[PDB]
């Protein structure tokens, strides 16, 4: 099939390529045919592309579990069905026990395999759902991005939009965080991120006024959803900036489906979306583990009568067409220290991308100066415009006084370099209280 890109808000559902999956409270996730997946999940993610046995090498692949009771011809046509209905089928790279340990160079193999599997099942793109171990493992943080980047271009030539999604667990999203490589490298290439806001129980964030909100807390679930969201969509509270148009809220479908992080009351999520909506940053949809557990049954053989999707689906669909955050991006801006009378180039280190990936570093302006000559703290503001939008972002420069600065009492020796009234005077012999500049043409100081 051809690549069907999802372009409106999305509900996202993982599909088990296994049967009788056991839950955290002894439920069952029966397998199910694609075409049984509730039609309001307009993004189904086939789970999982991995390495089935090491004797096929490091490059992972996908094979339908015989037990599922589906011909690969059927499977393929069920995808063509969803595709035609406007929905989208994705291959999720990873899961547990995926043994995904790529070394540098494997890019081309991964890419080619991706492209093969895609052209065969009519998949519409990939979901990076690496387990913990596999985020850092060997060269993953290089290979995987590299691969997909190539893949995306392959399809860009034809005119097709290979969908890229990721599914980091939220703690990994803290700027300077494992997934930074992925997000940074794949910027403009990824369609939208669907973090897992589950299974990191105690983890969370501190909000001024509210205190310590954690994912394991169901009294403050409204907060959690609202705050982590706001942080991510704004790059605040030590979190990477995922645009709002590209953020999707990853949730258990129910209690069997995860240890922690299932929302008891939807209102919580509803309010948070209306909140984030109110502030001008509506989210792109929700995501769950999994349609199978939603279609599943609990430890009492009671059906979870596909609740989540009932909970969330009109909710999300009745929302409004996404609007693209074409703001550009400014990386490099980190508050720095500079030595008195030292040299400082503002535009060193600074890069700027647009919304689609393109580097606009050139078009970066700077407002402010940093008078190294005088001690103090100086405030630059960087600014770049593209696609009719501007991003501005402050930067603080503190001027340190340094050892070298000439002190009266300080005994300097021959060849010593000090500083005074804006200069780096050299001594020519022992000295102790001769102000550089009061000497002469042939003075202690030079
Ligand atoms: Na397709």
């Amino acid at each position: 099939g051809t690549i069907t890109s999802q372009d409106d808000n999305v509900v996202v559902g993982y599909w088990h390529n296994w049967c009788d999956g056991r839950g955290y409270q002894g439920g069952n996730a029966p397998c199910v045919e694609l075409k049984t997946v509730n039609p309001q999940y307009n993004v189904v993610n086939i789970s999982f592309m991995k390495v089935y046995d090491i004797a096929e090498g490091r490059i992972p692949t996908f094979k339908l579990d015989p037990t599922i009771a589906l011909s690969e011809a059927e499977f393929i046509a069920q995808i063509d069905t969803l595709n035609s209905q406007g929905r989208s089928v994705l291959i999720a790279l990873g899961g547990a026990d995926a043994h995904i340990e790529l070394t540098r160079g494997d890019e081309d193999a991964l890419a080619a395999e991706i492209i093969r599997l895609t052209d065969l099942y009519g998949f519409d793109g990939l979901d990076i759902d690496l387990e913990q171990a596999a985020i850092t493992a060997k060269d993953n943080q290089f290979v995987i991005p590299a691969a997909l980047k190539m893949v995306k271009e392959h399809y860009r030539k034809t005119g097709d939009n290979f969908m890229i999604t990721m599914a980091p667990e939220f703690p990994y999203l803290t700027a300077n965080g494992a997934y930074t490589p992925y997000l940074t490298e794949l910027d403009g290439y990824y369609d939208f991120i669907n973090p897992q806001f589950y299974n990191q129980g105690g983890d969370g964030l501190w909000i001024e006024g509210v205190g310590w909100i954690a994912q394991n807390n169901d009294a403050l679930k409204e907060e959690f959803i609202y705050y982590i969201a706001d942080s991510l969509i704004n790059g605040t509270r030590n979190y990477h900036k995922i645009p709002h148009d590209k953020l999707v809220f990853g949730l258990p479908s129910n209690i069997d489906a995860a240890a922690t992080g299932y929302i008891q009351d939807p209102q919580d999520l509803y309010k948070a979306f209306d909140r984030l909506k109110a502030q001008g940053q509506p989210l792109r949809g929700v995501m769950t583990w999994s349609v199978n557990w939603d279609m599943g049954t609990d430890a009492a053989n009671n059906s979870y009568n596909q609740q989540f999707i009932k909970d969330y689906g009109n909710f999300i669909h009745n929302q409004l067409p996404p609007v693209t955050d074409m703001t550009p991006t400014l990386s490099g801006i980190v508050d720095t220290r500079v030595e008195l009378d030292s040299h400082f180039d503002p535009l060193i280190g600074i890069t700027a991308k647009d919304y689609q990936g393109n580097d606009i570093t050139a078009d970066v302006t700077v407002s402010g100066s940093v008078n190294t000559n005088q001690v103090g703290d100086y405030l630059l503001t960087y600014s770049v415009s593209s696609d009719d939008e501007t991003t501005n972002q402050p930067r603080k420069i503190t001027v340190y006084v340094s050892d070298d600065d000439w002190q009266v009492g300080s005994t300097y020796v021959k060849d010593d370099k000090v500083t005074h009234n804006g200069a780096t005077w050299t001594a020519q012999w022992w000295t102790k209280g001769e102000e550089p500049g009061t000497t002469g043409e042939w003075g202690v100081w030079r």
